[PDB]
Parts: C-alpha cells; structure tokens; sequence
C-alpha cells in the first residue's frame, strides 16, 4: 500500500541486526589441496553449527543456526580449492550467514533446492545472507522468504539474499529462482546470464490474494552483461516488483500480472557514487534521470491474466528510467478477461522503439467484446518531453482496442484498426508531430493535434451506419496529408467517411473520390490541394461522393475530374490558382460546380510549349454528345473576383481581365481543342481539321495560311465572366474563315 519507492529506499539503508553469540568457523587444512574434490557446504562443514528440528505447527523442516535464530556466524575459507554444493537447505530461519569462499567454485543445487527465510519476531529481524564465490551456477529452484511451514506457525518476516561472485552467475533451465513477499537480491559478479523462471512475487500463503508482496533484484554491481531470460511478475496478487539494474537489461520473455507492477531503473550519469536518542539519516531518493548510454532491450511483453470481474481494469505497468526502452521480435502481447485488462508501457525520461507487432489475446487481429477494452499506453519521455516513441513495425488492431500515445514525436509505420472498428487511437500528449505512414480506419476517434499522414485509406464498414473516421479535436495548422484514397463504399448510402470537429487548414497534396463514402472536411478553412484530384476509378465513375466542406483552396496543375457523380460543395471562399479543372458530361450535359459564396480565380503567364498558347485552364474532355444551342452551365458562381499577377501577363498591360480568361478555356474534343485551335504550322492543321471535322485542313495544309504563330476562336461556343455567371453556349462547329475574324495571335513567351 505504500508503495515500492518507499519500501526499496527504507530496507537500503539499515543496520544489520544485534547478535549476540557470533561463531566463527574457519576451513583449515584439507580443504585448500585438491581442486576437483567436489566436497558438500552442509553435511561436510555447516552442520556442526546450523541445527535441524521440526516446528510444532504445519511444518516439514526446520533449520536456524545455534539457540535460536538471532546468532550471527560466518565462514573464513579465502583458500578453499574446488566445488562445492548444498543440496537440500529448505526452510532456513536462522539469520546472517556469510560464507566466505575466494577462488570455490559453488552450485546451490543438487537433487533438492533450497530455502531462506526469516520470522516475524518482535525485533522485526531479517537475514542478510551473504555468498562471495567465485562462481555461482544456482542449477536447480531457490525460495527467498517462503512459507515456513503451512500458512500457521510462525509468520515471515524480510531478508535478504546477497550473491557476490566474481565470474558468473549462470543457471540452469528447471532453475525456478522465486522470491516473496519481503524478500530481495543483489548480485555482484559479472555476466549473469540467469537461464531460468525467475519468479518475482508469490503468494506467500494460501489465499491471501490481497498481500503487497514486493521484491528487489538490485544487481547493482553486475560490471558485465546482464540477461535475463524468463521472469514473472505477480501471482493472483497485486504485487509491485522491481530491478535497479546497471545501464544494460536484454530479458526475454517477461510475463506480468493484472495489477502487477514493474520498475527497471537506470543508475545515473555518473553511476552510482528518559532521553533523546537520534535514529540514523534515511536518504530516499525520488524518480531520477537515467544515464546516457542506458539500454533495456525487453524483447517480449506477454501477459497472464484470469479471474474475477472488477469496475475497471487492473493496469499493469512497467516503468522506465532507462534512455532507451527498445522492444524487439517479440511484440506486445495482452490477454483480455471479460473486463478490459490493460497495460502501460511507461517510461519516465527516455524513449520506446517497438519494433513488434502488437498481439492481444496472443493473435495479431484481435477482437474483444465491448466490456474487454484492451487499451495499449505509451508515454515516451514524461518528465522531459523530448523523447519520441517509434514504432517501426505495422501494428495491428481489431475490435475494441484502444491505442494511446503521451510522447514528445510519435512516429509509425502503419496502423490497422479497419477490420475491427471501435478504437480510440488517442495522441492527447502529443507534442509537435505524428508521422503516421498509412492508416486503415473504420470507426476511429483518431485525436491528433498536428501530424503529417502522406498516405491515408479511409475503409467503410460494412453496411451497418454510425462507424466512421472521427478527428475528435484541433488538427491545427501544421498539419498535412499528403493522399488520401478513399475506397468505394457499400450500395446507395455513406456508412462509411471522415468527420472533423475542428482545425483551420489541412494541406492536402492528392485526393481520390469514391462511391458512397462521404469525406466531410467540418470547419477547417483552408483545405488546400496540390495536384491530381480525381476518384478511386476515373475511368468509370459512378455513385456520389459527399465532399461537405466549409472553404478548399485550389493551387499550381492540380487538375479535377468534377462531374455529376461528386457534389463538391463549398461554403467559402473557394481560391482557385493556376490550376486546370477538367470536366466531363457523361451524358451531353455539363456538371455545374456549386459555389456557395465566392469563387475567386487568379493566373500567371503560363504558356507552354505544349501548345504555344497558354495552358487550358478549363478542359472539357469527352464531351462529343456536347448539346447544340443548349446553355451549358459551367459553373455556378455568386462573386467571380477574376484577376492575374498582374493587370497584364507576360509582363505588365491596360488589358481587362477578364477577357483573356476566354482566352485560356479549352473545350477538348477528337482529341484536340474545339473552343479555340492553337495552330502553329502545317502539321497540327491535321489535328485541327480532325477536331473541326472538315476536308479543308486535311488534304492542303496551304489551304490556310493565318496560322503562322497563331490561332482562332470557334464562333458557336460563348463563354460568360462576369461577376456572377461563368456559363457555356455551345450552339456551332463553325467552319472557320481563313481571313474573315474570329482569329488571335500567340503571345510567344515560351
């Protein structure tokens, strides 16, 4: 209950204990004389002051050391030569063993394991058992701080177990090193590489599910390469574990618990270093800032959890002082009771790579029930906001899971959460950017404050309505979605779309269309496009497309496909630069563009050698059934502000501007231009005749001779530019006259 930072800073600094009685035994001779003897520790040496007994009430054996368990004694071998075994010390009470070994080989297991415990007295003693090896080699199950005898008796009381050899602590694979509820570790040696289920937090009796039960394994002095292999975390309880380790940690497979909890902590920068009475200082220290080179390579997260039914979840957690938090092949597994069980992958001042797919219930999909929300949690960089939490891996996402990211810069790789729906992708803590590179929504309370999505797909979902893409806050003004790609939604109705709730401008690079699929772009003033905006099939549209906007900017060659089969409505001032919108009939008449309240148009000098005039700044492609003498609405309009760069193009003119606008229209038909005919020598009089459909530019290009850096107007097509209308009148193919009018030159520019 109160908490493992107080619990590992008050057992740091104490004193040992107050024994009376301290035996002193010392290996002389015999032992010091045959390297590969293979002796024993007990039934050899520490038998003759450790005795056995039986504890009346619930036990099996009983050890202390002389007259009870408050003697301290000790071992002063430090020239004992071979390897050496104790095999079979279980249940030990006793207090301040010390064993002493230079240059002897250990191995604390051989056919039994072992046990060290302490009791609940009244002086509230521990045990402090001490080893200084020179190899260590557990090889078989160790309890620290077990159950003494069968939940009666004699209660347990803390200790420690200290293990300092000075080679290596390895372990064997049936090795079960499993410390309780008061129990801690240090080791000293260097390269402890521990093979075996370590065991963090038990259930110290038989049902006692609500005990705290914290551990410690401090190797705080390991000067090689930790490597864990197996731990476990918690069991049936709420137990608050955790490591003060030395800047390197690659573990493998660590299995929490529900409500269990895990602290990695990094060392610092520097490492590590009838009258008054006066208790000793109790320095405690607060979550402090890991080194520089600090690495804890946890290479898979997986996760028991069963039992009953809470109001919440339980939230497991792991937190990190390390600068980098790096998760490997692995992956992040969760598994998911009725309840929503969840996890938080925290870590205080550094950074999370996850390069792992995201597994929930041990499966990459994932579904879960609507009670079991699954909530994945990173926070990357608390205290100091600078740390990015990457994921360079695809995650995966099915139903009811919910993604959240508190860090400084979230970048990704590819999220999926179309094939489940109900999904909270949060990014509330975000800082400043979000580089998402492709996303797959079908029903998502995406909430990101500024991002740059370059490929977005927005799936539908299925036929059922309500479910849709969602930016649930600001999207701000750095913001960025370089495509959008919409997929063709189910029949006759927009299940499936995008909403906003806020932002001011969103610059959008590309855009496709898609039936029955609504790209609703609420309250965001400046949606601006870059290039080709056209739909998912441009070759045979069909359906509609809502694109409900409030204001879209239009910029330099972004060209359109607008026709019936796309209401893209505006409800402000549409801004439209130098770029060329294309139209198409599919079916004679002309798709009207519905302005809501002013469509403003502004160009350049922009002529080209592609046809020596200036660019088509409005096509109309495809339009061979184009309706004779039929107004053709171009577009609606209500305030045509029309301007240039200037007064004049290619440098400055007196000219009015909007006379020239009917200048640059094109109405594109037998594969050339029928609104004028840009014709510059004898060749393109072939494909000017092909589009007028007449024998007198086929056979003789010397028929017309008008048309040396030239071109001329087809009378039969008016086009309207005044302040409210911009309309077509097609009503003739007129054969043009050679030198009669309705001709221009060319303002030769290229």
């Amino acid at each position: 209950l109160l908490g493992w930072g107080l619990k590992q800073a008050e057992e740091a600094n104490k004193t040992p204990d107050k024994p009376d009685k301290v035996w002193r035994i010392q290996a002389g001779k015999g032992f010091n004389e045959f390297p590969n003897k293979e002796y024993d520790l007990y039934k050899s040496l520490l038998s003759s002051k450790i005795d056995g007994g039986w504890d009346w009430g619930n036990a099996a054996t009983h050890y202390w050391i002389k007259g009870g368990q408050w003697n301290k004694l000790e071992v002063d071998m430090k020239d004992a030569v071979g390897t050496y075994k104790l095999s079979g010390l279980r249940n030990f009470t006793g207090g301040d063993l010390d064993v002493n070994m230079q240059k002897a080989t250990l191995r604390l297991g051989q056919f039994n394991g072992n046990s060290f415990t302490s009791y609940k007295d009244s002086a509230d003693r521990t045990t402090r058992v001490d080893f200084n090896a020179k190899n260590i080699l557990i090889d078989n199950f160790l309890e620290i701080n077990n159950r003494v005898g069968s939940g009666a008796g004699r209660k347990a009381s803390s200790t420690v177990l200290t293990l300092q050899a000075s080679e290596g602590i390895t372990s064997s694979k049936n090795a079960e090193i499993s410390l309780y509820d008061g129990a801690t570790l240090n080791l000293a040696s260097n390269s402890v590489k521990l093979n075996g289920n370590v065991w963090m937090g038990r259930l110290q009796y038989v049902g006692a599910y609500l005990a705290p039960s914290y551990s410690t394994i401090n190797t705080s002095k390991v000067t090689g390469e930790v490597n864990f292999n197996h731990l476990t975390v918690g069991d049936h309880n709420a137990a608050q574990a955790g490591i003060i380790a030395s800047n390197k940690t690659h573990i493998g497979t660590l299995d929490l618990w529900q409500s269990a909890g895990l602290n990695i902590i990094a060392p610092p920068e520097g490492g590590y270093k009838q009258k008054t009475e006066v208790q000793p200082t109790q320095v405690i220290d607060g979550p402090f800032a890991g080194g520089k080179d600090t690495v804890v390579n946890i290479d898979r997260i997986n996760t028991k959890a069963d039992g009953t039914i809470k109001v919440g979840g339980f939230k497991a957690s792991l937190t990190t002082n390390a600068a980098h938090l790096n998760i490997g092949k692995g992956g992040v597994n969760l598994s998911n009771q009725a309840s929503g069980r969840t996890l938080l992958v925290e870590n205080l001042t550094g950074n999370i790579t996850v390069d792992g797919p995201l597994r929930v219930n041990n499966q990459v999909g994932g579904y879960a029930l609507a009670g079991s929300s699954a909530n994945f949690e990173f926070k990357a960089g608390v205290d100091t906001k600078n740390g990015t939490a990457t994921f360079n891996n695809d995650i995966s996402l099915g139903r009811f899971v919910n993604l959240k990211v508190d860090a400084h810069t979230a970048n990704f790789k590819g999220i999926d959460t179309g094939n489940g729906g109900f999904n909270t992708l949060d990014f509330s803590g975000v800082t400043n950017k979000v580089n998402i590179n492709k996303l797959i929504t079908a029903s998502t309370n995406v909430a990101v404050k500024n991002f740059n999505i370059n490929e977005l797909i927005v799936k539908t979902n299925g036929v059922s309505v309500g479910e849709y893409t969602h930016f649930s806050e600001d999207i701000g003004s750095q913001s960025r979605i370089n495509t959008v790609r919409l997929e063709t939604g189910t029949r006759s109705i927009f299940s499936g779309g995008v909403k906003f709730k806020s932002g001011e401008k969103l610059v959008i690079d590309e855009f496709y269309y898609s039936p029955w699929n609504y790209f609703d772009a609420r309250n965001i003033k400046n949606v601006e496009i870059t290039r080709k905006f056209a739909s998912s099939t441009p070759e045979n549209p069909w359906g509609t497309s809502k694109l409900m906007f409030n204001n879209l900017t239009l910029g330099q060659n972004a060209v359109m496909d607008y026709s019936q089969f796309s209401n893209l409505t505006i409800q402000g001032d549409f801004i439209n630069n130098q770029g060329t919108i294309n139209y198409l009939v599919r079916g004679g008449k002309v798709a009207t563009l519905n302005v809501g309240n002013a469509a403003a148009m502004m160009f350049n000098n922009d002529i080209d050698s592609a046809t020596g005039f200036y660019k088509p700044l409005i096509k109309i492609n495809s339009a061979q059934d184009l309706i004779k003498n039929t107004e053709h609405v171009l577009l609606k309009a209500k305030i045509i502000g029309y301007g240039n760069v200037s007064t004049g193009t290619n440098g400055i003119s007196n000219v009015n501007l909007e006379e020239q606008f009917k200048e640059r229209l094109a109405l594109y038909n037998n594969n050339n231009r029928m609104d004028t005919c840009v014709v510059r020598n004898t060749d393109d009089i072939k494909a000017c005749g092909m589009a007028i459909g007449n024998q007198s530019m086929v056979n003789n290009p010397d028929n017309y001779k008008y048309l040396i850096g030239k071109a001329w107007k087809n009378i039969g097509i008016s086009k309207t530019a005044n302040g409210s209308k911009i309309s077509v009148y097609y009503l003739g193919n007129s054969t043009p006259t050679e030198n009669g009018g309705n001709t221009t030159n060319l303002p030769t520019n290229t």
